[PDB]
């Protein structure tokens, strides 16, 4: 098989770098492992989650860590914070609160199909804030192929494809609004120790910023049992997540209050009888939760082996020849196009550790580089296979490769500017 | 609703015990919480897994532990060892290696129902050694309700219930053969730190004894793509699990070698392409994996609050009036009948910590009490609702409540003897 070969080619690459690199043995091991994992996660020869499990087993066998020490990475408080958003979404999905949120809004439009399509994007993004991106796309597709029925002029495409590629992008942009939504966001918060309210001040403005800018580029070319309870619980959870900073301070200063709030939601949602656990066990993408830990284990492997300081010293002369503007532009541009070839989270899981640890060796706040990479990782708009939402609206057998390949080439450059701009403002 | 009320009745008990117990505050807090959790797990008003999530959220808010410290319990090496058994079982199910194991063996018997039923039990038990009990029961029922078709005379029931209640029991006995199989086994190994080969020396001999003794009580009343590969990995894995003790010693002494082996299997099964990850995500009962951590968190809560030594001192005069024979007999008997009313795994999560920690307060190796409790938890034979296998062969609308209610009531007494005997032999 194709992927079965990438594994063997990666094993050879490891042995080569392991035996031939003329550096301190630990740096060789750290460099070799980093290259190994990098391939397995970008090519996906092995499932993103399978590669994550391979990270600790390597560090353990090569004396980097002891068994239990390596496994402990998979229990970060952020992982449970994301699991709360899964049970929170599963709750209002099993309850049907996502469809009713679409009807009451889609029906808010009197009957104008012209202004209806615009409302389809705003919901896909708002739903992605709490549910997901692949799921938000798969859930919106049937609701998109429903409005398109009064006038199905398949020959008329400048009024037809715009609505499909829009939701595939609104789902990806909506996931950049909150810590929950896209896995990459969680990987950043877990690396630097961000709170939920910390990441919303960053991403939400960008989501508010990037959504209109994205549409412009395309343009110019019944309340039943405890649905108020689900809303009450949901509203209460989001309220604490925003006000977690002062609430926790005025309670004794609990460590990971955002995580505590997320777990309480699972309790209220289960106490309120509104969602059964078998529902939560299905909605939660346990493979992604394992990926979170796998990325942290790799990050710690870089530190314990000194690969972070070895690469920081190697890039010392290059980053000094560049300004802070030049750096974040190369990074932003590098990822904005890299995420087009590989999975969103698979890209973030690899770059967030490398950059955050090297930036930490430079005595620089790793928040900037980390949050930036997490946002640009969700900027896959060209060809499909970049993000499932892209292949979801792409599976409609209508949108052309070259059409999307060039509309995304415009949006990509557009985002690199918006990101580098906002990234420079969030400095002093 | 009933369960929503059972929760409120338990909430009152906690508040009552909280303010009224006249002991040191820590003991009061530990005592109050222990009673609270005990109810939620035996009645199952909230899903066993939902109750597990409630354990840490309490310890954090009541100052027992800090957030991250509590969550780390959910990453114990045994949990990942059990996750390996899930991907190992999920592999041979999607591949069909379990079906061929039944035919090639069931076909060894030419057509004699006498040796067919006996082979039906031996396979149901051997399959439970590695897969599960609920899954093994659901997988055997069609093969049991297919052989019992030539003798369909539901008027002839003593030749029909024997084969349904027989496999429903053989599936439960098979789960006592290896560390993987029944959650209770893992809870014991995690408390006292048992290896895979350690628990097999305990359970497997007991399984060899209990299977014939169980039948006597009932009596006296094509290899395609890589199906050998699935066996090769399985065979190789089980070979390492057995010889794990010398292999690790001859490699540098890794900490949790058994856990590493389970994770390595997940890699081979994914590298060999024999099972996709989406397959593993279905089979694994993540709710049980979350339960594992909740049970360990409780064990440490008893120590940190001194409840383990507090109960040991309270039982000092009582345990001195009793011999070691009385102890292991009282314990075994209590659970063998307790598991008839509540979930099997939920019971072990409650009693294993209490006894192992109290036994530790008595300065006694908790291995004996832990392994003992873990074995008796899988002895549910009376009414249904005790174990899914009971309600699985009972949902066949043929086996009578009184029929099973008394065959298990007799089989229960039979086990209490065998266990207390072996528990005395496994002493010195
Ligand atoms: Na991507
Ligand atoms: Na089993
Ligand atoms: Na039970």
């Amino acid at each position: 098989h194709r992927n079965s070969l990438i594994v063997l080619a990666d094993v050879a690459l490891f042995l080569a770098l392991y035996h031939f690199l003329p550096f301190e043995h630990n740096v060789v091991l750290g460099i070799s492992m980093l290259a190994f994992i990098a391939v397995l996660w970008l090519t996906e020869a092995l499932h993103v989650t399978v590669t994550a499990i391979l990270v600790p087993v390597m560090a353990v066998f090569f004396g980097i860590f002891e068994t239990q020490a390596a496994l402990n990475n998979f229990a970060n408080s952020i992982i449970f914070l994301f699991l709360g958003g899964f049970a929170l979404a599963a709750a209002m999905h099993h309850q049907g609160l996502d469809k009713v949120i679409a009807d009451k809004v889609l029906a808010m439009a009197q009957g104008k199909m012209s202004v209806a399509v615009f409302m389809l994007f705003g919901v896909t993004a708002l739903l992605s804030m709490w549910i997901s991106n692949t799921a938000t796309a798969a859930m919106m597709l049937p609701l998109v192929l429903g409005v398109l029925s009064k006038v199905d002029a398949d020959k008329q495409r400048s009024t037809y494809v715009f609505v499909l590629l829009g939701v595939a992008y609104s789902a990806s942009i909506g996931g950049i609004a909150t810590l929950v939504g896209s896995p990459p966001n969680a990987i950043a918060a877990a690396e630097v120790g961000l709170s939920f309210t910390d990441w919303m001040k960053f991403g939400l403005p960008t989501a508010m910023m990037m959504l209109p800018m994205a549409i412009a580029i395309l343009y110019f070319l019944n309340w039943d049992k405890g649905k108020v309870v689900t809303l009450g619980i949901f509203g209460l959870t989001v309220f604490l997540w925003i006000f977690s900073s002062p609430i926790n301070a005025a309670l004794g200063g609990f460590k990971s209050f955002d995580t505590l709030v997320a777990l309480g939601a699972i309790l209220m949602l289960s106490f309120a009888r509104v969602v059964h656990w078998k529902e939560i066990q299905k909605t939660a993408d346990w493979g992604v939760l394992l990926l979170f830990g796998g990325g942290l284990c790799l990050s710690n492997v870089l530190k314990q082996t000194g690969t972070s300081v070895f690469l920081a010293n190697a890039l010392s002369d290059m980053v000094s020849h560049m300004g802070i503007f030049v750096v974040i532009l190369v990074v932003a541009t590098f990822v904005v196009f890299l995420t087009e070839f590989a999975s969103n989270t698979a890209s973030a899981a690899l770059l967030i550790p490398v950059f955050a640890t090297v930036a930490e060796a430079f005595g620089m706040s790793p928040v900037l580089l980390s949050v930036l990479i997490a946002v640009a990782a969700s900027c896959a708009f060209m060809l499909p296979v970049a993000t499932p939402p892209n292949a979801i609206v792409f599976a409609s057998g209508h949108i052309k490769q070259s059409e999307m390949m060039r509309v995304g080439l415009y949006l990509n450059i557009a985002c690199i500017g918006l990101l580098t701009a906002i990234a420079m403002l969030f400095w002093q």
